[PDB]
This record gives structure tokens, C-alpha cells and sequence, in this order.
């Protein structure tokens, strides 16, 4: 009972799962802890800061470039300066878009901190269209009022009063400014799929599904509806649901009708292009169509966070590229700070992009000169000898899949599936909510089954891995493009021994 | 008519202003810019990354604190692991609260990425606490309606219908059921002081008075009510009017009556102990006063945000220990950073801290192992001494103050006050809209005065200065502590010659 100042109840439960270990040192796919006698034990890290370290860590080019660009006296904070390395990052991130989609679109590029704080770049710049949509519809609807009154205060047509069950010409004019003010000052939606992980700030976390992690915070932001990955037949009379009013009046030269018409609800569509919160599942292209469907419908933005997905992940620079998801705002993250800073991006198409956003929204630390600099060496890393990286990824990606698809063949007892692509690879474990060892059903009833797997492959096998999906219910693997034959025959052997004690439901030598 | 990626509006509006330069290198209290000739200028910086740099811009002690960090393979991204780094940077800021306060209180951290993303752990805290109080009043309400039902079906006590105006005994119980739970599901409401700036996310934009950068966005989330910091008489009067009723039923033993119990609607009190939205005003002991009454009477956290205050900046490690406000949460970020890294933290006291936040709520690069690093240094720095850096602060600040008001007094046709503390200080100008000269009136009108003077600063005195407050009406000075005592005379030569080309009125001179 001393004194502790953060993380009590984070400590305690790594401790109990098997997860209590400091690392004091990491390189390439590497993290070293201390044994009880002060030697470094070195551990294969599969997690590799839930997919930001594509270069693996600490990566020698990255380190020397950090340490020239502080001892150049970059600018870090020049505010309201110009700072040219921006476009010149967006200039690159444009090129690779046109390359890897054929398509000769255009991107604006406004970076922050974090890839929440770019989903909420893209939340903000959509309700600013929305904001757009709603003032052209309202000047209509003035207009609209303004000629059925002249029409009604002067002979040429009757009001209808079958269309009054909706709400005397000035009192129902009023009556609809009323209906129509209500509705306007209404919170918008925003779509995304079942699964979705989008951050966990006071805006993203109602984008995110993970029920104990979003429920608390629901009265505090607009809600997303979240749309059933799996059967998109269904999505069509969700959306159809959510359909609003606002009120005019309508002349047919003869008759004055009071008449509903579409109100702009729907702020934004998001997507991953592979669904981390999913449990590493690739969008499918039903589903990529039923989204493309829903956006040109709307005529709300298709927002793309490849805050995971991005930077070569997939073993192409975007993931929607890969999947043909067309979005129309696109985020990254994770992998642009070279796995030491931190930087995020939003790209908003040019031909949507309002200028105001580039002069009302800003933050302090977005855009330094530091994560500026190491965003351009990430970017000159990736697209170095012709894409010979992309084609690394992807031909390590293919070994790793086959490895765990090997490995699920002789365990499906354990293992339902192998789901991702590139290095963005996870394992769906089989419910173990009824399982013999009272021990290992406890703690799958708990919905603590892979972080507790997670702790036997650390202790026994030397190897970091932490679970996806909302009951740890999936084991993530994500490694460096560096992970060698070698680090994935000793995985295989790891997950074997772990299927192999969880199918002999050894509860004493997998929970502590 | 070329392509650009990034920054056209933002870098066309600085040009229009005079502030279009590339600052290319910066050491210390100076910015470089390259001339024709490719030479380097110095320029004076009081801008300072919006006050991030209390230690200049690259000091020595940072920069090989952070090289030896990236050298000794830090490990940056080991998230769901033992960092006791955090728990030893929250340790030091305990015990400094301890010292400047006397108070013996408890704070628990959590890191976050910036300023904006620290308040919103502080919100969606705040948003735990009232949901914990509202569960708490509905199981009373429950045990309530149980009680005056036994009653009112047996005998004991007669239902009065003098208070049925607020909605038959089991249908009276559906209406109230019906009441409350619209009530429960309402958006919550926080308070702010008028000219408050909290960031600038989906939630703290609510927080931010800046009615351009906030009112766009207002449908989004939860807004706030700007509180008058300057009349505090009527402050009780305003949150007295947000008050809110649940219902339940009373039982006298004779009696049984509906009645109103007060719901809890306010999530939050926020303040800046000096506000930097408002020109640098101090929070007067009369407002400290009325925040302190305003948290005893609705029980909601009053939130200290110290994002720009925090590390020293006023003459003391926290604002609100120098100006006695009693926060329950407190938030830093700028100049923790070292003026290189991203970082920010959320201090809760631990009588109030409800352990469910340290598993729900995560960020992928939060208590990176780099920045937590740089922490512990820029702490170990600020502390050095005895506190002897905090008198450096307290001594330059009156040097610098009183060269303000040596400028003012010899001004005042056109510098109406001198505003802040330590070395966050401003000048506020007087209203230009009716000045002689048309180029200045037109700017003034648009709200552009300040950054065209800081324009006339920079080409014509080299010297950065940057505008703060809701129309440019004030010019921002926070300097490092290490800024020159003819770094301050080139600074007054500079404000007399500004401030006599005011006077004269001479647009040409001012308006590119
Ligand atoms: C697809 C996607 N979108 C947004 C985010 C939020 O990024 P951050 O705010 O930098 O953590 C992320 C972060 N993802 C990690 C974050 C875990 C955590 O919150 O610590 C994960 O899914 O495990 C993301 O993956
Ligand atoms: C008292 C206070 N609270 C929160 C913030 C937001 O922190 P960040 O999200 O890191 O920009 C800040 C940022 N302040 C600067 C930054 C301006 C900007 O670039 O957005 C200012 O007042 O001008 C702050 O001062």
C-alpha cells in the first residue's frame, strides 16, 4: 500500500494476465526485458506498437536522420510562418495515391498529433459540407415559402389543408420556421462498420464499437450508426431509417401543399480498409461497393482511416488502393513518425476542400518542423528502389499467412481463421467460454482469453503479441518487414506449443 | 496557377499580413531566416511556439538528452507493458502541487498528445463522474418509488393530486420513468470563462469562445457556457437558469407527492488560471472564488488548465498555485515537450479517480518512451536549484513588464493595458475601426490589425511577434527566460517606432 501516482490498475492486471514485464531497450523486431539477475532476454515483438513500426524499432536510418535534423536547429516551433516541408509531404502522398489508384485526383493535407486527431480533422471539414448543404437547402426552402405566400396573399392558389396534418398562411409559416430550426440544431450521424476503431477522444469514440470502451462517453458527441459488415442487404433499410424532414411549401400554380423534404443527417461515412477492431478482416468488395452506394447517395464524404493500414502495411502504400475503396478523405498515422515522433495527416479531396478549414483549424504541435523532417525520410525509406519495399512486405506477409494458416490447419480445434493481408495478420480464437479448465473459462467468460495466450507465448516462448477485437477473441500479428524465416519458424513453434496446451486444457501452465 | 498540396490560403494570408518567411534554423530566443543572398537574418522570438519554450528553441540540455535516448534504443512503442516512467513524471508533479499549494493531496496521470487531447481525458472523466451520480440518484429515485408504491396500495398513505401538475399510481410511476429518462439521455453542459481557449478537437472546440473557429461546429457535441469573468455577480444567475429536474415521489408517512430533485447536467468547470483567448488576463480572486462555489454547489471536477501556464511560465511550476485556484483536475502540455517532442498529461486527484479510466481510455503514441524521457528532463530542469529557475522567470517577466508599461505610458493614444504574469504577458491595442488611415481601418474592421503591426515588427525590426485574443486586439510576449536585457531594449525601440507609425497614422508604412 505505498504510494503510486499512474497506471495501479493497468500494472495489476498486466501482472495477473502474464504481461508484467518493462521493456528497457528495443531494436529492429526486437524488445529486451531484465531477468532477476539484470541480464537482457531478448523478445520477438509481433505487436510492434499495434502496426506503427513497419521499419521495426528504432531503425538505424531513422535515428541518424532524428539526430541530424537536431543538431541542423530545425524549426520545431514556427507557427504562422511558412513551413514548405507540408506541401512537399503532401506533394509525395498525392503522387503515390495517383500511382497505386490511376486516378489524377487532388489532396489537401492538414497534419495534428495523433489519428484520432485526424478522424476529427475529417469530422470537422464534414459538417463544415454539411453546414454548406443545410444554408443552400434552407435559402430554398425561403425562396419556396416566399412565392406559395405571394400565391396565397394574392388570389392564385388555395392551401390545401389535407397537407396541414404536417404542422392560416402566416401561422403555418411560422409553425414550419419552427420545425425546420429544431431539426437543424439536431446533433448530425456518422456511419461506420460493426467493429470499428476510429480513436478515443470526446468526437471518435462514439466511432468506435468497443461497447465498455464508447457507452460511458454517449451523451457527450454525435453517435455513429454502426452498419453490419457481413450482410450489406441490411445497411440499405438501416440508412433509410435514419432519413429526416424538413418542411416547405410547394406551388402547383392551382394548389398550395405543405410537403417534407430530405434533410442532410449523415456528416460522414468511415472505414478501415482491413478493421483492426474487427480482428485484422479486409473490406470486401460487396462492401466497398455498398459504401461507394451510400456516399454517392448522401452526398455525405467517405472518410478512409488508414491510420493502420497505411505506409506499406497492406504491401501496397494504401490499403484502399489494394481493396478499390474510393474514399474521398483519406487519414494516416502510425508508421509516418519512423516509430520515435509523432504526426498524422488528413487528406481532403481538393475539389471538396473549404478553405476556411486551413484558418480556423490548428494545434499547437501539428506541422513542427521535427515530425515534418522524419515523415520525409519515412516516405523516401518506402518508395526507395522502385517499391522493392511494398514487394518485401508483401512476400513477408505471404510467409507469415502461411505460417499461421499451417498452423490452423493442425489446430482448428482452437483456431477459427487467418484474416488480413501484407503484415496486418491475426488469428480468430474459438470461444473457450465453456471450456473444462474452470481456470481458462473464467478468464474466457471475462473476455481475458488472448491477453492471458499472450502471456504464455512471453514467459515460455519469448515472443510479444496482444490481442485484437472486442473479447481479446484475436491474436494480432504485425511485425517489421525485417521479421526473418528464422523469428517465424520460432512463432510457429510458440503458437503450436500454446494451441497444443490450450486443446489439452492445461489451465495450470497457461493462467498465472 | 501551379499544384499545392498543402498551406495556399493559410501561406496567400500570411504573405498579405507581412509574416511570409521560412524560418530555416533557431537556437535559443532567435529564429533565422535566408535573405536574397542566401544569408541568415536573426529575428527575436516572443512568440515561441505559443509559449512551448520556456528554455528557448534546441537547448543543449534537450537535445543531448534526447540524442542519448534515441542512442541507447529507447523504447518508444511498448504499449500494455510496465512504463514506469509515467508513474515517476506523475511522482515529481505531486509532489511540486505538495510544495507551491501545502495542500496533501493525490493527483493520478494519464499522458495524452496534446493540450486539446489532455482536456478531453478531462471531459470523458468528468462525463464518468457524472454518470457514477447519476446512477447513484436513479437507484435512490427506484428505492423511492418502491416505497411511496408499498405505501399508497396498502392503506398507509393518500396520493396528493396538488402536485400531479408535474405529470393513478402505477401510471403516474410510467410517466416519471418516461421524464427522467429523457432527462438522463440529455447532452451534458460544461463551463467556461468568456475568451476561454481549450483546444480545438470535436469536443474542446465547444470549450474554445473563438465564435469563427467554434460556431461551425456547435451540432457536434456538448457545448459550453461562457461564464463573464468579469462580473461574477452574474455568473449564480446564469448557471442557476441550466439547473434541471428529475422526478420521484415523496413519502410523508400521511402524504405522498411528486416532486422535483435536481439532476446533475454540468459535466465540467473549466479555466486557464491566465487566459490566453481573453490577451493574457489573470483569473482575480473574486472569480477564483466564484469557480470554487460553483464546483462545492454542483459537485462536477473544476478542470485547471494549464496547458500554457503549466512549467514555470508565470513564475511559478503551476498558475494556479500562484493565483490560489483549487482545481480537481489540472492539464499541462506545451513545454513539457523540451520545444522538440508532443505530450501532454491529465492530473485527477486520486479521491476522485474512478479506475475503469485506466483501462477504457488509450492512445497509441500516449507515454511513448521518447517523450516520457523528455519529461522527466524538462522537470529535472525547471526544479534545478532550489527553484532558483523560477525566480530567472519571476525577474525577466518584471523586466519585461515593465518595459510594457514604460512603452504604454508613453502610448496610450493607441496601447490601452498591459496584461498577464511571469513571462506570459501582452499589450492590449486600442479599437482601430475609425482610424484616419483607410489601409489600417480596413484591417482593424477584419479583425487583422495585430498580425499586420507583428508584420511591421518582423520586415521592419526584425522581431516575431505573434497577435492573440478574439479580433488580433493584442500583441502576445512569452519569450524563453533566457531573452536579453538588450533583447528587451531592441524589443521597446522596436514598440515605440510600431506604436509612433500608429499614431501618425501611416497605413503606407504599416499595410503592405
Ligand atoms: C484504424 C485506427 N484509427 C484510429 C486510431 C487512433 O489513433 P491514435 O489516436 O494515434 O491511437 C487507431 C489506433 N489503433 C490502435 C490503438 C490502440 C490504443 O488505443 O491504444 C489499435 O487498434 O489497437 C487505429 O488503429
Ligand atoms: C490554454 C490552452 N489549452 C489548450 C490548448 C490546446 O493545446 P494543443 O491541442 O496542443 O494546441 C492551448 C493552445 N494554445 C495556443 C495554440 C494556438 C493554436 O495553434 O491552436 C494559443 O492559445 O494560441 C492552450 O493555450
Amino acid at each position: 500500500g505505498e504510494p503510486v501516482y499512474a497506471d495501479a490498475v493497468l500494472n495489476g492486471w498486466l501482472t495477473s494476465m502474464g504481461l508484467g514485464v518493462e521493456y528497457v531497450r528495443a531494436e529492429g523486431n526486437t524488445v529486451y526485458y531484465l531477468d532477476d539477475e539484470g541480464r537482457e532476454v531478448p523478445v520477438l515483438d509481433h505487436a510492434c506498437g499495434f502496426g506503427s513500426l513497419i521499419f521495426g524499432h528504432n531503425h538505424p536510418e531513422i535515428i541518424a536522420h532524428a539526430k541530424a535534423a537536431l543538431d541542423a536547429g530545425t524549426v520545431v516551433h514556427a507557427q504562422l510562418s511558412r513551413q514548405p516541408r507540408a506541401n512537399q509531404i503532401s506533394r509525395i502522398l498525392n503522387d503515390i495515391m495517383r500511382r497505386e489508384t490511376g486516378r489524377d485526383d487532388r489532396y489537401n493535407a492538414i497534419f495534428a498529433n495523433s489519428g484520432a486527431e485526424a478522424n476529427e480533422i475529417c469530422m470537422k471539414h464534414a459538417e463544415l459540407e454539411r453546414q454548406e448543404r443545410i444554408t443552400a437547402l434552407f435559402a430554398e426552402i425561403d425562396a419556396e415559402l416566399d412565392t406559395a405566400r405571394e400565391a396565397l396573399t394574392t388570389g392564385t392558389a388555395t392551401l390545401d389543408t389535407a397537407s396541414l396534418p404536417l404542422v392560416d398562411v402566416d401561422g403555418v409559416i411560422a409553425d414550419i420556421h419552427r420545425h425546420n430550426d429544431e431539426r437543424r440544431a439536431e446533433r448530425p450521424l456518422f456511419l461506420t462498420l460493426d467493429g470499428s476503431f476510429h480513436g478515443k477522444l470526446v468526437g471518435s469514440i462514439q466511432l468506435t464499437q468497443n461497447e465498455p470502451w464508447r457507452t460511458p462517453f454517449t451523451a457527450l458527441s454525435s453517435p455513429a450508426r454502426f452498419l453490419p459488415a457481413d450482410e450489406p442487404e441490411l445497411i440499405g433499410k438501416i440508412v433509410e431509417d435514419e432519413r429526416r424532414s424538413v418542411l416547405t411549401l410547394s406551388l402547383d400554380k392551382d394548389t398550395v401543399r405543405v410537403v417534407e423534404r430530405d434533410f442532410p443527417v449523415v456528416a460522414a461515412i468511415f472505414v478501415e480498409p482491413v478493421r483492426g477492431g474487427s480482428g485484422m478482416k479486409t473490406v470486401t468488395p460487396e462492401l466497398a461497393e455498398e459504401l461507394h452506394r451510400l456516399r454517392d447517395t448522401l452526398g455525405c464524404p467517405l472518410v478512409v482511416d488508414e491510420v493502420q493500414t497505411g505506409i506499406g502495411r497492406t504491401g501496397a502504400f494504401f490499403g484502399s488502393a489494394l481493396l478499390g475503396i474510393r474514399g474521398d478523405y483519406y487519414t494516416l498515422a502510425k508508421a509516418i513518425g519512423g516509430g520515435i515522433v509523432k504526426n498524422s495527416v488528413a487528406l481532403i479531396r481538393q475539389d471538396r476542400f473549404l478553405p476556411a478549414m486551413e484558418v480556423i483549424h490548428s494545434s499547437t504541435f501539428a506541422k513542427d518542423g521535427l515530425s515534418a523532417s522524419i515523415a520525409l525520410k519515412v516516405l523516401e525509406m518506402v518508395e526507395a528502389d522502385g517499391g522493392r519495399v511494398y514487394q518485401r512486405v508483401r512476400e513477408r506477409g505471404q510467409r507469415l499467412e502461411a505460417m499461421l494458416e499451417s498452423v490452423r490447419a493442425d489446430h482448428s480445434d482452437v483456431v477459427s481463421a487467418v484474416w488480413g493481408t501484407g503484415l496486418m495478420l491475426a488469428l480468430e480464437l474459438r470461444d473457450q467460454s465453456n471450456a473444462t479448465s474452470q481456470a481458462i473459462r473464467e478468464k474466457a467468460a471475462h473476455g481475458f482469453l488472448g491477453y492471458v495466450l499472450a502471456g504464455f507465448l512471453l514467459r515460455e516462448h519469448h515472443i510479444r503479441v496482444l490481442p485484437a477485437g472486442p473479447r481479446s477473441g484475436f491474436l494480432r500479428f504485425s511485425p517489421s518487414l525485417y521479421i526473418t524465416d528464422e523469428e517465424i519458424d520460432r512463432t510457429e513453434t510458440a503458437l503450436r506449443s500454446l494451441f497444443t496446451a490450450l486443446r489439452d486444457q492445461d489451465g495450470d501452465r497457461l493462467v498465472l
